[PDB]
């Protein structure tokens, strides 16, 4: 049976970095590293300079997914950002992806502007997820507000006046009450979450979805049980930071021994994540344009690409 | 709020108006013949709502053709040429045989000479022998009534460009799949797929949805759309032209249709469309509707008055 996808190993794939130049420094690198994830200067220059480059290709000849309707109807003024989302588990590292495509993005070919936003910002508050019995969901499809995220999107791309985006706060787990930010119309626009893929076509009538505005997307993924003991490792090192505040939402969490943690973990990833997993995202894999498979190092040891 | 409803309408006004400039490329004559039986086509159907179709169609494949080519210079090497899949859909006497036939001309000369190779699900039924073994045969039209490992298989090979690709052929003589019917299929440029099963997939009833469907392989899909009282009244006048034609021959399957009175007829025609069509409509294909890349509404008189793009 034929299928979509073009598959490349590290060394096929760094092969076609070409000549693109890379603007990061190490140190610059390090600091876009995040919590329990690993990137090294090799991984930038393999994996995301070849990305930075087709990535490029796409921008310079206007192949967009709104295109073929605008002329078909009326091409207008344009000047349109280009949209482009990153999908995954959560623990998978989709974070560190998002911060580094937008570092080289930034200075690649010329100075674009480059915006990088967030889906949790769009969460419901803690408040409304109580009142439809859904916090056991946080994360899943239906505990995300979309009809906003969409219309937040749509203003962005249509050039819509004074935008503003909902700021997600972990400390507090939830959205902060007045932190809503502006958002300048940018020349590129990253959009990192869980729900990026969703479509009314996996689960659902009609709705419109932000999947439907996006360029391309990336899919970072994992094997079931590396992304289980990245997430319980993960939880391990907040116990160490994050958790240690106070007002930490999960305070109580840096109180506990050990061997009770990585207990407290497990059932937070079989009972939550992984549910969210199997469900929602792992029916997504197979519809992003572009797909990172890393192993366990943390390293892109594969790519997928859609034809 | 339209911000957010997935489908676009156009009235007849507002689709053909945007033909623009595609020229047409068929004398009335070439269309009268492409017309299908209690089906009526004119020279105004194809111009106001075939031509402005043709512009979408063509801007997609040329968008879908660009891409192969960045994607080729960034690869480095060459040698594409996918086919493109286009599907269509719709309840059975719809016409959206008809719809076929002349997309299938259009883009054929269009904006240059394409190859466009026309397949009708049809032949992928299971033979009725089969058919008769499940039991299958008042559902003769389900999506359980066709061998799709099989027609999934036929278009996988297609678009890869595997080499004797064939075809099973469908018979309405017989009511069945020509035995030795297989016709060889050379790769095409487009291939337009037509059958009542081209919109099936894992949302149709998830149970181990994690099979591969027809429809995954398809780029743009049109679905012939009618309310169920029109295409009750054309499944019955239809036929009682069958009643005229085909029937008449002696070798017909349903040749003791043709002695049927005419009230008789009617009466048959009635219990055939709401005991196995209609179920059909309702429970598989009407729930398809809504997923397609284009839908086409068509009234009393059989013209498109209404269509729906997915933004
Ligand atoms: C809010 C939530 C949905 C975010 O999910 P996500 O979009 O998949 O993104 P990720 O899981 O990849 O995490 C993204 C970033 O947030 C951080 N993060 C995630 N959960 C966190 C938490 N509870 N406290 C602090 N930081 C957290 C990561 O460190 C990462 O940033 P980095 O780049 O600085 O490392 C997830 O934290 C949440 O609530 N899940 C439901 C159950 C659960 O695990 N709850 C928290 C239990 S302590
Ligand atoms: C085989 C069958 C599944 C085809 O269904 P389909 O894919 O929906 O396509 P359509 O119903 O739109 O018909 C397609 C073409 O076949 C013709 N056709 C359909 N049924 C026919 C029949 N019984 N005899 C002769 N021609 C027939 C139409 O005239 C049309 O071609 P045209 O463009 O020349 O008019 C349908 O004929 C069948 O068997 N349905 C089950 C119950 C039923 O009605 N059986 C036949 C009772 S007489």
């Amino acid at each position: 049976l034929m299928t979509p996808y073009l598959q490349f190993d590290r060394n096929q794939w760094a092969a076609l970095r070409d000549s693109v130049p890379m603007t990061l420094s190490e140190d610059e690198i390090a600091r876009l590293k995040g919590i329990n994830e690993d990137l090294s200067l090799e991984e930038v220059a393999e994996i995301y300079l070849p990305l930075s480059r087709l990535l490029n290709f796409y921008i310079s000849s206007n192949l967009r997914r709104q295109a073929v309707l605008e002329q078909f109807l009326g091409t207008n003024g344009q000047r349109i950002p280009y949209i482009i989302s990153i999908a995954g588990s959560v623990a998978v590292g989709k974070s560190t992806t998002a911060r580094v495509l937008q570092a080289l993005l930034s200075r690649w070919p010329e100075h674009r502007r480059v915006e990088l936003i967030t889906t949790d910002g769009f969460l419901h508050p803690n408040q409304v997820l109580k009142e439809r019995g859904l916090m056991k969901k946080k994360g899943f499809p239906e505990s995300y507000d979309m009809h906003r995220l969409v219309k937040f999107v749509s203003d962005l791309k249509s050039g819509v006046p004074n935008v503003t985006a909902p700021v997600y706060s972990h400390l507090i787990y939830d959205v902060i009450p007045d932190g809503d930010k502006t958002v300048v119309q940018p020349d590129i626009l990253i959009l990192e979450g869980l729900n990026v893929l969703q479509s009314g076509m996996d689960y659902d009538p009609h709705h419109v979805f932000v999947s439907d505005f996006v360029d391309f997307s990336i899919y970072v993924d994992a094997p079931e049980d590396l992304l289980q003991t990245w997430y319980i490792n993960r939880f391990l090192k907040f116990r160490e930071g994050a958790f240690t505040d106070p007002d930490s939402y999960f305070h109580n969490y840096a109180k506990l021994t050990k061997e009770e943690a990585i207990k407290t973990a497990m059932t937070l990833w079989k009972e939550i994540n992984w549910l969210n997993l199997k469900q929602n995202i792992l029916p997504t894999r197979e519809r992003a344009s572009l797909i990172l498979t890393k192993s366990a190092n943390h390293a892109v040891e594969e790519v997928r690409l859609r034809k």
